């Protein structure tokens, strides 16, 4: 009844940049490299650690469009990042616990590697759809790829 989805990439800009501003910083850096996605972040739980939530926002449009995240792990010494979300429009009325997990490493070639995963758990016996799954891989994706120009052009970004 869970989904199983993991993805693999790599960037020049070091891991624990991109993490502070990940993890660290994410309240102000999502909303900033793509204001088109987060409007507004404001941690309701804790503040980052373990059982912390974070409510972050979309502005896609006027209807109210965010989500509620649970800080599940974190690792500021291995650059890694592990939280559950429990809202989310994309949820649809079958999706409930929503499990994230991100983590980041270091390449032979000076690059940092970056290796993301999540998972579903839909309530009941039902089942999420490729075009939101694999849809969510972009999106998740293509941000990894915003916050590498991130520090590789501001090199005092958290640095």
């Amino acid at each position: 009844g869970v989904f199983t989805y993991e993805s693999e990439f790599t960037s020049e800009i070091p891991p624990p940049r991109l993490f502070k501003a990940f993890v660290l910083d994410a309240d102000n850096l999502v909303p900033k490299i793509a204001p088109q996605a987060i409007k507004h972040s404001e941690i309701l739980w804790g503040d980052g650690g373990p059982g912390t939530i974070k409510k972050i926002t979309f502005g896609e449009g006027s209807q109210y469009g965010y989500v509620k995240h649970k800080i599940d792990s974190i690792d500021k010494e291995n650059y890694s990042y592990s939280y559950t979300l429990i809202e989310g429009d994309a949820l649809g009325d079958t999706l409930e616990k929503i499990s994230y997990e991100t983590k980041l490493v270091a390449s032979p070639s000076g690059g940092s590697i970056i290796k993301s995963t999540s998972h579903y758990h839909t309530k009941g016996n039902v089942e999420i759809k490729e075009e939101h799954v694999k849809a969510g891989k972009e999106k998740a994706s293509n941000l990894f790829k915003l916050i590498e120009t991130y520090l590789k052009g501001h090199p005092d970004a958290y640095n």
